[PDB]
């Protein structure tokens, strides 16, 4: 018999005031990192309960190890509101991540070798989207496509990529672009070649949600996301499709198991489903609109303060600012910030002349502080306290001047009342 | 958000289904292997906010800001991980078994590289070979089983191995009852330059309290998940001992950027405090009590006239043979669902049935053994499966197993 009272702080008292440090610090800091967000207590809930000692292999009905009634149960009901939340036919919530869904379509559309289209990391791509030091470019040729001089997907360059390289797959998404990408025209540069249109939508997966992004479910073959980013749920990762045939769909079932991963997350699948159900709520709706709202408030600031934003604003919920003409790297940004209580995280800029952990940019969200409360008027004040750290990137009386004002509106809009 | 929101009120049917499981743990007698009953203090770390951040990378050294508290939680974790088994180095990101295996693959070999793994039917895992797995998938694997006395022939495995000059071997299973030689299947390694891997998933507890040999010292590398006999979250580990600073900068690689993105700090937590739990004394008694409840029911089976791959068990679990009495492993298990008793349907080595069907199961104690019973439950328990197995069709003799099991469940409950 284990004490249902047994807890970490009477046992484990140095883990113990980590995380109650962490705890305060979601409270005292300014999150703008594009990717985080605040999920619910009713997620968080889920993630804590008792769904975390089964073993559950194989799919609803149909599992490996038996007194799986329940955790069936829980299964489906994610699998149901993904579909609906979405308009698919077909869902797979048992991937562990963003990055191991996309490995599921890769293994399960491709054979190693295989030519793929994906954007470059520097310009807004993700590192599973063709990344040398990840799994996606060890295993696969691929074919590189950025964006503009003006910041934006030139169709037309990547047509001519697509009809030069005939890749197997050309995958649309990304991790730091701030545009809004044409689902419906990609899908026609697959079809002339009949390649594969494989969209992540992890970053907009809310957005998209709520009606505020164009939905690539109806013309991408494969969708994935994660649940964590604007999606606001669970750190996890889900598959998505429509209008494809059984055997599509058996291989993505058997991508997934036994292919790539072997038992579920049942407790975190069930975050999956109460996360999924609130964002059908209308409120949802409201919310990630004014994400979007706060977003472009952020970006007038930093164009009238003189910083340069890549693609020159936003349509989405994050924005990236490159730096190289102030002679800062990201790191330097990323540092003075979060002396300040505003933490956010360097990142590369298409052309970037410094490596990965340096970069000469920071991405900025407003997810987080969006679901905090704030609203247009907070997110101007913010970004311009973000540019007079910038500004005075050696004043530590600017700092303290700035953290002391950031202390004092958290304290005001707490995360968790 | 307020604090106060909640499932119940708000998700009826989500609710309703947890709170079936909920009960379904106590009213049934778990006997599957690779399953547990982790501390409430693990489920407390798993439900914290430290799901909200994003920390890629490792402590000191990641990629976004705000980490100073998280890097405190994954250091806990790695120092109590390396201090448990006596290693030098320490992963504590992965987010499965299968992916810390995985990230050992793509640290150490090329794709089509070959390895030498334990075959599926015979006791080993899906990603030690398993053509449906990645790992059958990318590389190029030479399989091994056990002898016609269930147990690994060493002789045998050095023939393969000097034959096919493997670059890696991989030692460890899921179903394999035996001890296995780690450090002759080092030898075996050295005498042709491969790697000795060694996943120890299924026996970490038991290894944790010194009731099963350390395979650290022996191999080069060794993965283990955290949910089985280790009693933790659900996660994978990777540990290793005297290996050199470019192995571990390879391994880390190979975690991330290369095989995940963004750890699930809420878990590690759980991982952090159940490496701890793990270094109680009790914990050792507990694997004690493991090991015997695990002997204790194979007596029974063999009494009752049922086969028993490998002829007993010196570990947690055991494989009962059902070929002989004409039952696939699926009907079995089915039969034995109805009388509260949930096992799971198991290959058999040279089974002649597919995995979905098989023809035996797979029988562990780590859960029993945790919840309270000790070998005179343990006996009693493994006759009332020999009854079912027995009239497997009866359903009055189903019925009153199952009266049985509610009723010894009604005494030793799982949470309180
Ligand atoms: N465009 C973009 N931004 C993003 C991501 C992404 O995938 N794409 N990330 C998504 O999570 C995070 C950044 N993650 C990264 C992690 C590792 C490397 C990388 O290339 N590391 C190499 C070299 C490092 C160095 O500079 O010394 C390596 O580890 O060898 C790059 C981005 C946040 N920002
Ligand atoms: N020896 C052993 N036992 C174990 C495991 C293992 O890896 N090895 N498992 C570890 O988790 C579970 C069983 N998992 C398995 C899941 C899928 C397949 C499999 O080969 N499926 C094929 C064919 C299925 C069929 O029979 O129709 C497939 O999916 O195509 C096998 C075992 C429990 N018992
Ligand atoms: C487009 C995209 N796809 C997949 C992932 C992978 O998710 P996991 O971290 O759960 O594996 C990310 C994460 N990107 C994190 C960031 O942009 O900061 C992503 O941005
Ligand atoms: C030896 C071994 N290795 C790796 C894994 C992979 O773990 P995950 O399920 O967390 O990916 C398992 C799981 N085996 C489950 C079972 O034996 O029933 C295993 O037994």
């Amino acid at each position: 018999m284990l004490k249902r009272e047994m807890n970490i702080a009477d046992y484990d008292a140095e883990l113990w005031q980590a995380m109650e440090q962490e705890k305060v610090r979601q409270e005292e800091h300014i999150e703008l990192i594009a990717s985080e967000n605040y999920t619910s207590p009713r997620v968080m809930q889920a993630q804590g309960s008792q769904l975390t000692n089964k073993y559950a292999e194989g799919y609803p009905g149909k599992r490996y190890y038996g007194g799986c009634e329940y955790v069936d149960i829980v299964e489906q009901l994610a699998i149901d509101r993904a579909k609906e939340l979405f308009g698919a036919d077909y869902a797979n919530v048992q991937p562990h991540s963003g990055s191991q869904a996309n490995f599921a379509v890769y293994t399960a559309l491709l054979e190693p070798g295989d030519t793929v289209l994906g954007m470059n990391l520097a310009h807004g791509g993700h590192l599973t989207h063709g990344s040398p030091v990840n799994f996606s470019g060890k295993l696969y040729n691929i074919v590189p496509y950025g964006i503009d001089a003006t910041g934006h997907i030139d169709y037309a360059d990547l047509e001519k990529q697509a009809k030069e390289h005939k890749p197997k797959m050309i995958i649309g998404g990304f991790s730091a672009y701030s545009g809004v990408v044409d689902w419906a025209k990609m899908r026609e540069i697959a079809d002339s070649i009949g390649a594969y249109l494989f969209v992540d939508m992890a970053h907009v997966a809310g957005l998209v949600a709520a009606g505020v992004y164009p939905n690539p479910v109806p013309h991408a073959h494969v969708v994935t996301t994660t649940t964590h980013k604007t999606l606001a749920g669970p750190r996890g990762g889900l598959i998505l499709a429509k209008g494809g045939s059984e055997e599509l769909y058996k291989k993505l079932n058997s991508a997934v198991f036994p292919g790539g991963q072997g038992g579920p997350l049942m407790h975190v699948i069930a975050g999956k489903a109460v996360a999924l159900k609130e964002a059908m709520e209308p409120e949802f709706k409201t919310y990630q609109q004014q994400v979007a709202k706060n977003a472009k408030a952020m970006v007038e600031v930093f164009l009238e303060r003189g910083y340069k934003v890549v693609s020159g604003g936003t349509d989405n919920h994050l924005f990236l600012v490159d730096l190289v003409d102030k002679n800062l790297t990201g790191k330097e940004a990323d540092a003075a910030l979060g002396r300040a209580n505003i933490t956010v995280n360097k990142n590369s800029v298409p052309n970037d002349p410094k490596s990965p952990f340096v970069t000469s940019g920071i991405r900025v969200g407003t997810p987080a502080i969006t679901r905090r409360g704030f609203k247009e008027a907070e997110a101007k004040e913010l970004a311009g306290w973000m540019c007079d750290v910038l500004d005075s990137i050696n004043d530590e009386a600017v700092i303290e001047r700035i953290k002391g004002k950031v202390l004092d509106i958290c304290a005001r809009y707490p995360v968790y009342a």
